[PDB]
C-alpha cells in the first residue's frame, strides 16, 4: 500500500512498515520428462560431410545420455545446509518413487497423446507431468533411415541444423547438472522455459489471485525453485522441478534497521556504545512473527516480501514492543554493547540512519544543491524527501527514491541513562534486563565498599 | 557402512558415526592445450554469403585469441582467500615454467603424433599433457585455400557449420576466463569434458581403487578442481587443470550437531543457556582429528565425506571426549552461553534435535498420521523412524530418510548443575573449566560478603 | 613498486606495504541499445524445411521480447544489500528517465547514422549510447519478404544460419536477465563484448593514464560493474551498464595480517590468548584511511588494489600506530581475547605467520630440501625466501612466491605482560585500554581483600 517509516532517536533504529507478505511454506513437485532414443551408435560407411555432422551430433547425444546415467547413480542430495535439513526432500521423495517398477511407464502412457497430464503415483502424490522435448520421435523418424542400413542415407542440411537445435537443450541440461551434482537453483530457462513455467503456474490447483502472484513475479519464483535430477530409464529422462508454495499471503511485514548508539564525549576511550540486535525482516504469521535474520533470504518486489520460512525464527508478537518501548517487560529486547565508536550509515527504505562519531565528516546532499544537512556526533536520521546521497567519511551512499512518509520520533538516546563506570561494555548478545542485572550486581559490589 | 547416531540429552548434541573419509591433501597438475592458427585475418574481395559467414566466425576467433592474450598478461591469481594462501599455487608454479623458452615446444613435440603424453618439464614435474581441440590443422587445411588468394574460394556449407561447432568451445573457454580473471572452479565441461576428465583420471599414476573413487564421484571431483589460464605462445593455448588428490582415505568421520540447552522456568529473563561449539565434520587423520568448521567445505556422497584440508583445524583425538564425558579434564570442551531462549531445530543425519522454549509449538509428524510427538520445553530428539517432518513455530523441516540406527543417550541436562545467580551468561567462546573458574571466582566475591 | 613486509613478533601480526590504490568512488552510466523489429508473427502456408527453421527462430525471438517485457515491469532492484543501500541507484536513475516520453526517440535519433554518440537526457546526465545489435534492420530487410505475403518466399540457408547467429546474443541476454531479476554482475561478454567495453573505456571523458588503468584490468572492471535492464519501448531494447570510477588512485595501501598470540604453559586451561582485530586492507584516502574488512571486496593485480568504497569504514590515520606501538594513546587499538589455543597459519604477502600451540607439529619446508624450520610454541614467522610450503598439523599451505624484502621486527610477545588470574579472557571486541581498565577495576576488588 502506502510505505511508511519511523525512526526512533532513542535507540538509533528505524522501522519500515506497509509491506505485504509472501512466505514460502510448501512445495509443488512437477515431473519434467524428455523422451529419449535408445540408438546403438550405429555406424555405416560414409565420409559425406553431412553424414559426419550427423554422427558428430549423435555422439554428443550419446555422451550426454551416458553422463546423465553416471550422475543419477550418485544420489542428488547437496541442496541441504545450515542445520535446516534439505530444501529438496519433497522432490527427492518423488525421485525415489520414480525408481519403482512401472512408474516411468505410467508417465510414458499419460504422455502418449498429450503434452500435459496429472499422474497419480503409487505413493498418492498427484504430480503435474510435462514432456518438453521429444528426441525419441525425432531421432527414430529422421535419423535412423540415415544410419540403420548397410550404407548411410545422406540427410539434408536442414536436418543437420534442426538436430543441433533440438539436441542443444539436452546438452545444456547435462552441463548444468554435472557442475551442480544433480540439483540446481535458480531453475534455468534450459530446465524450464518461461512458457513452460507459466503453463505450469496456470495448471496448478491453486487460487486465481495466487496464480496472478506467481505469474507477475516469475523471476522470484525461479530464484526460490529447485531442479532435481531423478532417473534415466526406459527411453525417458525425468527430473523434478520444485516450485514455491506461498502458505502465508498479505500479512503485514516490516523491516527493522539498527545502528550503533554511543556517547559523544570528546575523550577517546571514555565512550560507551550499544546497538539493537535482530535487525531484518519481520512478518506477521499465524499469531506470531516470522523473523528473517539473513539479509538475502528475502526478495522484495515493490511492496511484497518473498521469504523462505526455512531460515527463519518464530517470535512472539510482543517482539514489536522493542520498537515502541524498549524497556517494557513483556519482551526482553536484545542489545549488543561495545566501545567501538566508528561512524557508519544504514540506508533504510525511506531515508538513512547516520551514526557519526569522532572526527568523521557526515553529510546529506542533494544532487543540484550540494550539502543540505550536516550530522553531529550521535545517531541521527534524514528522510529521502529532497536528499539524494549521504556521505560518511570517504564513502558515499545513495538514498532510495521510493515514495512514502517518514516520521522522526524524537527521544532521549538511552545510552545516556547509563553510568559509564559500571557499564558492561563488551556484551555480545545481551538484553536490556540482562544489562540492568549486571549493573545491579555491580552496584552491590560498590555498596559494601 | 552402517550409519549410526547418538543423541546426548545431557548437552543437547548428537553425533552421526559411520562415514568414511576422503580428504584433499595434494594436487595433480595437468596441462591442457589447444593448438591455434596464426592467421593474419587475410581479406579478399567477396560478398558471397558463405564467405561472409566464414569471415564472421574467423573474426570471433581472432578476438578470442586477442582477449586471451590480454588476459594472460594480468597474472591469474584470485583463487586465494581467508588467510590459507592460494589453492592454485601448485598450478601457478606450472604456468611460470611454461613461460620458459622452449617449454611450449616441448609439449608441441610430444603432441606431434598423439593426443596423450607425459612430459617432464625443466623443473622436474611430470605433468600429463592433452591436446583437446586442433584449430591449427582445421583452419590451415580447410580455411586458408579459402582466404589466402587474390579472390576467395567459396566454401561449402558443411565447412561453415563445422567451423562454428569447432570454434564454439574456444569461445566458451574465453567467456569463462574473462569473467573469472583467469581461474575457474568448478571446472566446466568446456574446460574439460566428462570423457577427457575420465581419461585423465584413468591415466594417472594412482591406485586402482582410488581411480574408482574419482570416477564414481566426478561431479565432486569437478567441484574441488581449478582451471588456471597460463599462456598463449607459439600457436598453442595452454591452461592448467588442478585435480584433487586424496591423501587420506577410509578413516572414520563423524558429524557433530549442537543446539542450545536452556532452563525451562516460566518467568522470562530468569533463564540461562549454553551451547556446545565447534559443530561440524570430524575425520580421523594421521593420529589427530581434522576438523571442518564451515558447513559447505564438505560434500557428502552416501557414506563418503569429501573435504578440503585447506580450511580445517587439527585437533587432538581427545576432542571426542566432549561427546562422551563433557566434564573430563583431558580436553577443555568449548561452550557458548546466553539468555537467548529462542526455539529451533537441527536436522541431523538420522533424526532431529529440537530446542523448544517459551510458548513455541513443537511437534514431529508423520505424513499419513499427522502429529505423533509433542516436544516439551527443553532440548529433545526424535529418530527418523516413523517421522517425516518436524515443526518449530511457523517453520517446517523435512527429516532425512536414510537407513540407520539411532540411540537416545539419556542424561541430566547439564544446564541444571549451575546456579543462575553466578552464571556467566554472555560468554562467546568459553570452555567448561573457564566457566567453572569464573564461578569459583564469583563464589569468593560472595564468600567475604 | 617494491613490495615489503614487516612481522611484529610482539603482537603476532604483519603488514605488507608497497601496494598502490584504486578505489571505486563513482559510476559511469552508459546506455546499451538493441534495435528490435515489431513483427506480428506473420504466418503463411509453408512446410518447406528452410521455412520451418526461420519460423522456429522467429518464435524464439518473439518469446525473448515478451519475457523481457514481463521482466521490465518488475522494477529491477535486487543489487542492494548489507545496509549500504543500492549499488545500482545511479543506473536505476537513468532507467527512470528513459521511461519518459520521447527519451527513447532521442537515442533512436542520435543512433540513426552512427554506432556511438553522446546523448544528453532531459535530466542533465550526459550518457554514452551504443547500438550493439541491429535486429530491426535485419528482420525487416531479410525476413519480411519471406513471411509477409500470401505464400512464403523461401530463404537461403545462409540466411537461416545468420539469423540464428544474430539472434543468439539477444537470447543469452534474456537468459541472464531472467535468472538475476534484471541486474547482473559481473557484466558478461553477452552484455558487453571485450571490443565494446574497450571502446567504451576509450570513449569516456577521463584521463589517459586512467584509460590505461581500466584497459589493462578489464577483467577486474567487469567484476566491479553492473548491467541493469531498463525498458523495451518503440522498437528499442535499452539496458544500462554501470562501470567503475576510480576517484582514488596511487595512494599507498597495506594489508594487515593477524594471528592469535597465547602463552605457552604446559598445562591445558592455564593459557591466555589475545588477537588483533580489523585484519584486512588499508588505503590512504583523503587525509584518513579507508579500511576494507571483508576479504573479497578487494581484487589485487600485481601491486594495485582495486576496492569498492561502498563496504568500507573510514578511520583516522592514527590507526597505523597499532602496527608500530600497540600501546600508544592516540588510537585505541582493538583486540580479542580467548583461551582458544588452537594452532593455525596465515599466508601473508611475503611469508607466513604461524601460531603453534599444544602438541601441534609446525614446520616450513623447501620442495627439494624438505623441512628447514620447526616452529616452537608461540607465534612466529618465516619469509618466502627459500621456503615453499608451511605445515600446521594435517594442513599444508603454499607460500606466495612474490619478490620482496621481509623484516622480522623482534619484540616481547605482549601476552606476557598480563597476570593470568585477572585477565579478561573472553572479550569479543575489546581494546587495549578497555582491557587495562577491567584489570585496574579487578585490581581494586582484590585490593580491599
Ligand atoms: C536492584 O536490587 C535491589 C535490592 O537487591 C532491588 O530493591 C531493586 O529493585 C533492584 N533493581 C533492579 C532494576 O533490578
Ligand atoms: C575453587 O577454589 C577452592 C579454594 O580456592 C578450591 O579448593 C576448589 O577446589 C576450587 N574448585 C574448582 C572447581 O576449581
Ligand atoms: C589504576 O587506578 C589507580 C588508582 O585509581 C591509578 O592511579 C592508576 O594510574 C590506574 N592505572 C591505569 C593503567 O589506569
Amino acid at each position: 500500500q502506502n510505505i511508511t517509516e519511523e525512526f526512533y532517536q532513542s535507540t538509533c533504529s528505524a522501522v519500515s512498515k506497509g509491506y505485504l507478505s509472501a512466505l514460502r511454506t510448501g512445495w509443488y513437485t512437477s515431473v519434467i520428462t524428455i523422451e529419449l532414443s535408445n540408438i546403438k551408435e550405429n555406424k555405416c560407411n560414409g565420409t559425406d560431410a553431412k553424414v559426419k555432422l550427423i554422427k558428430q551430433e549423435l555422439d554428443k547425444y550419446k555422451n550426454a545420455v551416458t553422463e546423465l546415467q553416471l550422475l543419477m547413480q550418485s544420489t542428488p542430495a547437496t541442496g541441504s545446509g545450515s542445520g535446516s535439513g534439505s530444501a529438496i526432500a519433497s522432490g527427492v521423495a518423488v525421485c525415489k518413487v520414480l525408481h519403482l517398477e512401472g512408474e516411468v511407464n505410467k508417465i510414458k502412457s499419460a504422455l502418449l497423446s498429450t503434452n500435459k497430464c496429472v499422474v497419480s503415483l503409487s505413493n498418492g502424490v498427484s504430480v503435474l507431468c510435462s514432456k518438453v522435448l521429444d528426441l525419441k520421435n525425432y531421432i527414430d523418424k529422421q535419423l535412423l533411415p540415415i544410419v540403420n542400413k548397410q550404407s548411410c542415407s545422406i540427410p539434408n542440411i536442414e536436418t543437420v541444423i534442426e538436430f543441433q537445435q533440438k539436441n542443444n537443450r539436452l546438452l545444456e541440461i547435462t552441463r548444468e547438472f554435472s557442475v551442480n551434482a544433480g540439483v540446481t537453483t535458480p531453475v534455468s530457462t534450459y530446465m524450464l522455459t518461461n512458457s513452460e513455467l507459466l503453463s505450469l503456474i496456470n495448471d496448478m490447483p491453486i487460487t486465481n489471485d495466487q496464480k496472478k502472484l506467481m505469474s507477475n513475479n516469475v523471476q522470484i519464483v525461479r530464484q526460490q525453485s529447485y531442479s532435481i535430477m531423478c532417473i534415466i530409464k526406459e527411453e525417458v529422462l525425468a527430473y523434478v522441478v520444485q516450485l514455491p508454495l506461498y502458505g502465508v499471503i498479505d500479512t503485514p511485514c516490516w523491516k527493522l534497521h539498527t545502528s550503533p548508539l554511543c556517547t559523544t564525549n570528546t575523550k577517546e576511550g571514555s565512550n560507551i556504545c550499544l546497538t539493537r540486535t535482530d535487525r531484518g525482516w519481520y512478518c506477521d504469521n499465524a499469531g506470531s512473527v516470522s523473523f528473517f535474520p539473513q539479509a538475502e533470504t528475502c526478495k522484495v518486489q515493490s511492496n511484497r516480501v518473498f521469504c523462505d520460512t526455512m531460515n527463519s525464527l518464530t517470535l512472539p508478537s510482543e517482539v514489536n514492543l522493542c520498537n515502541v518501548d524498549i524497556f517494557n517487560p513483556k519482551y526482553d529486547c536484545k542489545i549488543m554493547t561495545s566501545k567501538t565508536d566508528v561512524s557508519s550509515s544504514v540506508i533504510t527504505s525511506l531515508g538513512a540512519i547516520v551514526s557519526c562519531y569522532g572526527k568523521t565528516k557526515c553529510t546529506a546532499s542533494n544532487k543540484n544543491r550540494g550539502i543540505i544537512k550536516t550530522f553531529s556526533n550521535g545517531c541521527d536520521y534524514v528522510s529521502n524527501k529532497g536528499v539524494d546521497t549521504v556521505s560518511v567519511g570517504n564513502t558515499l551512499y545513495y538514498v532510495n527514491k521510493q515514495e512514502g512518509k517518514s516520521l522522526y520520533v524524537k527521544g532521549e538516546p538511552i545510552i545516556n541513562f547509563y553510568d559509564p563506570l559500571v557499564f558492561p561494555s563488551d556484551e555480545f548478545d545481551a538484553s536490556i534486563s540482562q544489562v540492568n542485572e549486571k549493573i545491579n550486581q555491580s552496584l552491590a559490589f560498590i555498596r559494601k565498599s
